[PDB]
Formats: structure tokens, C-alpha cells, sequence
């Protein structure tokens, strides 16, 4: 029953963006770290629940080499920092950062998190917690297809604050011809990357829907065969919501092999 969700209508707001209930994105996860000693818990990234005890994310979310006990993963929370009514918190048993992750070019920006629970069933499905469907390796959706993204990250590139509530963004798959350095300010684009951005330009709002800092590891889901299918993991981008500049994402179909292995099967 992956890819299902009781979609509720997002509240639009000031920036022209959207705020939404966790029910519309049950696969979304919030990862926190605790560098030890004491003194707070910092928001690290977002994550995607692919199965009851596994979570996908961006390799670059792990700058400071953390230890499993430090990392905490909460699911089923709408507000980044308030405790959710049906939230579910777990702890990392072990996390895997893609061996060939290039900090310089964000290539292979992908990492797994094995949860830890006293039962072979960690996350318990509910209207607020539910896995996303992994695409088959043959899945290549048509250019310009409409997808979605979610996260609790920043709203504008230059903002010291992360979002206080779950964001919902609407973007479209850019064609390959438009996903090159020439468009991404001469920045490097690889075969493991995929561009997606909001094409609704001009309108009142200066910024278009897009993921920003703090969203990394979050999903880029597109409906396929009546089920939300995971298509990319929020990796990088030059700025945030700049009109006509697509966001770069990790091409999940390139990593089904890597996942299948590092994930116990
Ligand atoms: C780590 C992760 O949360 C962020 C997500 C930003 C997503 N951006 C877009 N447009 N969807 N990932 C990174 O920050 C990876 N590094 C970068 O994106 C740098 N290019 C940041 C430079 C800048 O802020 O302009």
C-alpha cells in the first residue's frame, strides 16, 4: 500500500508557497542530531521512508561524522519542531553514506538509515506514516510531468530560519537538454542527477516553488500507475526558487542496485 495518502488542500501563504499536513506526505522524515554533551537538538535534514525500518537521504546531510546514537528520526510530524500527535520517533541502528559521494560535485548524493527497534517492524504505518514506492529501473516519466516535493527547510536562500511547518512544492521534470551546467551556472551535472523546477513564471511572487536548504534528503514524488512513486532525492541547487533555474536531484533509479544491496535482502 505504498504511495497512498489522504491528500488535503495546502494552505497558500505570503511567499506564494504551500504549507501542508503530514498526511499528504507520509513518507517524509525529519532527521535530528545531538553532538553529545548536551544543549539542544539540531535539525539536520529531511528523509524518505522507503520501508518500515529504512530511510533514504542525501549523503551531504552528514557533515560532522555522527554516531548512530546521536541521530534521531521522527516521522508523522507536520511542524518541524512541535511534537506531532501521531509522530513516531526512532534511532539509527546504522547509517550508510554512498562510498563514492563527491562533496565537490554532489554526485552519488545518497545515503540510507537503518532504524532500530525491538521488533522487526519499526515504523508502524498510519495515515501519517507510510512508505513511498520505489520506481522500477525502467521508469522514465515524460518530460514536463508534474511532481511534488516536501520538507521543513528554508523558505528563501538568504534566511536564517528553517520552515516551521511542512512545505509542499509543485514542480516539473525538466528535459535532459535543459539539465546541464550551461543552465545551472556552469555547475556540474551528472548522469546520477535529475532536474526539476516550477515552470509557472512571472506571477506576483518573486520566487517559484523549489526546495531550499534543510530540504535535502527529502522526496520528489510523481504519480505513476495511481501510486506516488519516488523519483529523486533533494540534493542541490544554485539559489532557491529563482525563476527558470531547475533544482538538481539524485536520480533514484540509478541507485536501486546500491539500495537493494546495502539494504538487507
Ligand atoms: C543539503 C540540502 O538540504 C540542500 C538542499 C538545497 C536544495 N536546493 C534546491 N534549489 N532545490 N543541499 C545543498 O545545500 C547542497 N549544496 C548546494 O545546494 C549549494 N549549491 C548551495 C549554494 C547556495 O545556497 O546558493
Amino acid at each position: 500500500t505504498c504511495g497512498l495518502r489522504k491528500y488535503k488542500e495546502p494552505q497558500l501563504h505570503s511567499t506564494g508557497g504551500l504549507f501542508t499536513d503530514i498526511t499528504s506526505h507520509p513518507w517524509q522524515a525529519a532527521i535530528f542530531a545531538q553532538n553529545r554533551r548536551s544543549s539542544g537538538e539540531r535539525f539536520l535534514c529531511g528523509g524518505i521512508l522507503i520501508s518500515s525500518c529504512w530511510v533514504l537521504t542525501a549523503a551531504h546531510c552528514f557533515q560532522e561524522s555522527y554516531l548512530p546514537d546521536q541521530l534521531k528520526v521522527v516521522l508523522g510530524r507536520t511542524y518541524r519542531v512541535k511534537p506531532g500527535e501521531e509522530e513516531q520517533t526512532f534511532k539509527v541502528k546504522k547509517y550508510i553514506v554512498h562510498k563514492e559521494f563527491d562533496d565537490d560535485t554532489y554526485n552519488n548524493d545518497i545515503a540510507l538509515l537503518q532504524l532500530k527497534s525491538d521488533s522487526p517492524q519499526c515504523a508502524q504505518e498510519s495515515d501519517s506514516v507510510r512508505a513511498i514506492c520505489l520506481p522500477e529501473a525502467n521508469l522514465q516519466l515524460p518530460d514536463w510531468t508534474e511532481c511534488e516535493l516536501s520538507g521543513y527547510g528554508k523558505h528563501k536562500s538568504s534566511s536564517p530560519f528553517y520552515s516551521e511547518q511542512l512545505k509542499e512544492g509543485h514542480v516539473r521534470l525538466y528535459p535532459s537538454s535543459r539539465c546541464a551546467p550551461k543552465f545551472l551556472f556552469n555547475k556540474t551535472v551528472t548522469n546520477n542527477m535529475l532536474c526539476a523546477g516550477d515552470t509557472r513564471s512571472g506571477e506576483i511572487y518573486p520566487n517559484v516553488h523549489d526546495a531550499c536548504q534543510g530540504d535535502s534528503g527529502g522526496p520528489l514524488v510523481c504519480m505513476n500507475d495511481n501510486h506516488m512513486t519516488l523519483l529523486g532525492i533533494i540534493s542541490w541547487g544554485v539559489g532557491c526558487g529563482e525563476k527558470d533555474v531547475p533544482g538538481v536531484y539524485t536520480k533514484v533509479t540509478n541507485y536501486l542496485g546500491w539500495i537493494r544491496d546495502n539494504m538487507h535482502l
